[PDB]
């Protein structure tokens, strides 16, 4: 049985020091007073707490993995998440007007293709494969295949749907709009990048896949105020999180 | 198998020593000749016994509760329910136009919006929040929202309707009419306070979820004529009837 002061600190933790909204505050209320009644185990209120992160904090761990190989220290995390000297962050102002996937997106391109960490070995990789492959691949390094199917939802009908020339041509708009690129191999690269964070969009709103399970971990060792791994130069998800 | 003059011992002390009406002795003396020819069990007649008592009694435990953390202690319920001192109590003439309904409206308002005990934290709680999300948030701190699936009723249905704007409009006359409030922030404070007045009243003609459970058994607990928990400053319901 969780007081209602508890939970808004395992929040607190998880955003990284910024306290919740008036309006989720009574959202984390009425879970309290849910384990109190034995309506609701105690694990299952945390994980509901921590599930009101995702567009804040997952953003930025789950991105930074998938192209840079490794996930933001704690210290690096309060820059991009929660912080005085970052005047735009992922909660403050700049961003309170993309919802969840846009989130997503603007992360993956930034990283990906600009001046960015990830731009060279991203660009070399990711160079003369057509979208089909992009996102099968993608889907399979994040999602898992196997896993996918076991969990019962149909890996082929997903792919397709997310390949179809509809889909790319929206991006393809979009990414013209919208990012400073004007040659054509770029903008190429720019709709892979942007591909791939629609794909950690599905992956952390459904909690399958490897890349979900490990960041959801991380997420509640962190809660508690503490990183327990908090290597100084990066923590690879995989390897601290089994 | 109960007499008839142990089932008005044990509605008396439920309604903290007001004797039952004409009517309804007639009520109790059915459950009692219902339990000595084995058309009924002893418990279910105990407790339809003290049913009778929802509109007196329960409007006073379960409003405390919610909105200053904690059920009155039972010298505070013969205040509030029948005694010498208050001239005007639940079980006295003023009250006796009002229904069961317009009893939990009235008691929320009092404690909420006023100079009364949760004003100043109900204020800070409830300010700059829609209609919408007040109704939604209070229905699953209420009745729960897992329990209430299970329990069959579509929650979704329910809170649709409770916020519909035909509502909310009935309420904001209801509000300026009766209460002594001419402020735009106040009213809209109050309409609040009613709507999960409404909730709670919905809540223990049903029997569902935590808030209605615990209540019952505070209730079944002062049947007997004295209650175990009995803290000097107030029973936290949630703690003391598991
Ligand atoms: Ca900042
Ligand atoms: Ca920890
Ligand atoms: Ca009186
Ligand atoms: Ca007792
Ligand atoms: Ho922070
Ligand atoms: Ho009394």
């Amino acid at each position: 049985a969780y007081t209602t002061a508890q939970l808004v600190t395992a929040y607190t933790n998880a955003n990284l020091g910024k306290a919740p909204d008036a309006a989720t505050t009574l959202t984390l209320d009425a879970y309290a007073t849910q384990t109190q009644t034995g309506g609701l185990s105690d694990a299952a209120a945390l994980t509901n707490t921590l599930k009101l992160v995702n567009s804040t904090t997952a953003v930025a761990i789950q991105t930074y993995q998938f192209f840079t190989g490794v996930a933001p220290s704690a210290a690096g995390l309060d820059f991009l998440v929660d912080s005085t000297t970052n005047t735009n962050d992922l909660n403050d102002a700049y961003y309170s007007k993309f919802a969840q996937e846009n989130r997503f997106i603007n992360f993956s391109i930034n990283l990906a293709t600009g001046a960015g960490a990830g731009a060279t070995a991203f660009a070399a990789a990711y160079t003369g494969v057509s979208y089909a492959q992009t996102v099968a691949t993608a889907y399979d390094k994040i999602i898992g295949n196997a896993v996918a199917t076991a969990a019962g939802v149909d890996v082929a009908a997903a792919v397709a749907f997310l390949s179809r020339q509809a889909n790319i041509d929206y991006l393809t708009a979009f990414v013209r709009a919208n990012t400073p690129f004007t040659a054509a191999a770029d903008i190429d690269l720019a709709v892979k990048a942007a591909l791939i964070g629609t794909i950690l969009n599905a992956a952390t709103v459904s909690g399958i896949g490897g890349y979900a399970t490990a960041t959801a971990a991380m997420i509640n060792d962190l809660s508690d105020g503490a990183l327990s791994t908090d290597n100084a130069a990066g923590v690879n998800l995989f390897t601290a999180y089994p």
